[PDB]
């Protein structure tokens, strides 16, 4: 459906609102949904996907009383909700649960609609999940405000001498999405040297350097995934490598950044929908460089999902369920992630303080170590030894002594960058 009812906030009922991009997701849809909650008195929680999204939203929802937090309107980030679930926090019983960008797939945002569809299959709420490509379809070229001449191409994903003129020789605004800083970094520095302005996005410099694409006289923007949601820029051409990097767990064992390899549907209709927003400003291209899979159960997010929602609780002996659209894409055992009350805390703190991906939280606590115990960075096989600069990283640990980085699991996203190798040698330290 793409237009919301009041028929639709009574318990028992599940509504996915397809909302293409730029449809008003927020700014229309919102308030009205929330209006109507409020008006008869149903116990509402509102879920982002970002910090920077759920600010747009207080702005759409000035003067009504809704309390945000990281009344009787709640508004949080998907990863909050998710995370106060598993902690000793008493969550109130939402009546209404309303996600945003539903289709996320972090780990916390699959297993929120997991709890969440559970809740609504028990009778106990309702639910509106809104988002462009809602899980289970996969059409990569959604509605716009104005029409999108899509066009297959050769993008390239390296610095480039000769050819790809046709990137250069634009004179308009470009949107590049590509899989790493890394090799953002490349491609931003051959177009600066063709004698473009660019600005590069990413998480960690995001909210600093998104400003600059505001009022700066800026030719690309070379950005991660990051610019999916809560994005919005004046430009009229999407450059698409239409490839990612992956987490997958190879044989049960460690966890490996592979790829680049293609994206989703939903991820390269998010791509794609950064442009075709302007009813003014037709002729609007997305330029991409390959097909989408819809094959991403090697996606280490959908067992780290399950490993939340089988340690959340919703009524003695009862075990969640995935959003249904969604439960075939993980291999698992009911409640074989389930964690007795210990480890469970051990779990917990290990991806909040700790910061440990879902997986390794996972490996860590279920083997009986603490919290506080970092013994196990550095007793791994040598085939688990972690590089700095090619080269193995060491660190001083807690009792003084320099140490090889040699985790007992091994997971590639504690190391990936130097800004999460950093916080994984602070973690080994016991500095956090
Ligand atoms: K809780
Ligand atoms: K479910």
């Amino acid at each position: 459906v793409e237009c919301f009812e009041p028929s639709m906030l009574k318990k028992k009922q599940l509504t996915v609102l397809d909302l293409h991009p730029g449809a008003g997701k927020t700014r229309r849809v919102l308030p009205e949904i929330v209006r109507e909650a409020i008006k008869t008195r149903l116990r509402t929680v509102i879920l982002a996907p970002t910090r920077v999204v759920a600010a747009e939203m207080e702005e759409a929802l000035r003067g009504l009383p809704v309390r945000y937090m990281t009344e009787i309107v709640d508004l949080m980030c998907h990863a909050t909700f998710t995370s106060r679930l598993l902690q000793p926090i008493r969550v109130p019983n939402y009546n209404l649960y309303i996600m945003d960008e539903a289709h996320f797939t972090d780990p916390s945002s699959i297993a929120a609609r997991g709890y969440i569809s559970t809740r609504v299959e028990m009778g106990e709420a309702a639910a509106i999940f809104m988002t462009a490509t809602p899980p289970g379809t996969r059409d990569a070229f959604p509605d716009s405000n104005s029409p999108i001449m899509d066009t297959e191409v050769e993008v390239p994903e390296r610095a480039w001498s000769s050819g790809f003129d046709w990137v250069t020789d634009h004179s308009g605004k470009t949107v590049w999405f590509v899989p790493s800083v890394r090799n953002g970094n490349e491609i931003a520095a051959c177009l600066t040297k063709a004698g473009k302005r660019v600005i590069q996005l990413s998480r960690k410099t995001f909210e600093t350097e998104f400003q600059k694409t505001k009022h700066q006289e800026w030719d690309f923007v070379v950005t991660t995934d990051i610019s999916e949601m809560g994005a919005n820029f004046k430009a009229d051409r999407v450059i698409d490598s239409r490839r990612c990097l992956k987490p997958v767990i190879l044989d049960g064992e460690r966890v490996i950044l592979a790829g680049p390899m293609p994206v989703t549907h939903a991820s390269a209709a998010q791509r794609r929908g950064r442009i075709g927003r302007n009813p003014n400003k037709p002729g609007d291209e997305y330029l991409y460089g390959g097909g989408c899979a819809e094959t991403d159960e090697d996606h280490a997010h959908w067992l780290e999902a399950r490993m939340l929602l089988d340690n959340i609780y919703l009524q003695d002996g009862l075990i969640a369920s995935l959003y249904r659209p969604e439960a075939d894409k993980v291999a698992a055992i009911e409640g074989e992630f389930k964690l007795r009350t210990e480890q469970r805390k051990t779990f917990v703190e290990l991806m909040k303080r700790g910061d440990l991906p879902v997986w390794l939280a996972y490996q860590v606590a279920s083997a009986g170590i603490t919290y506080t115990d970092r013994r196990w960075c550095f007793d791994g096989t040598t085939n688990n030894t972690i590089m700095e600069d090619s080269v193995p990283a060491e660190v001083w640990t807690r009792h003084g002594e320099k140490r090889v980085l040699k985790p007992r699991w091994m997971d590639a996203r504690v190391c990936s960058d130097h800004a999460a190798l950093k916080s994984f040698k602070e973690f080994a330290a016991g500095k956090r």
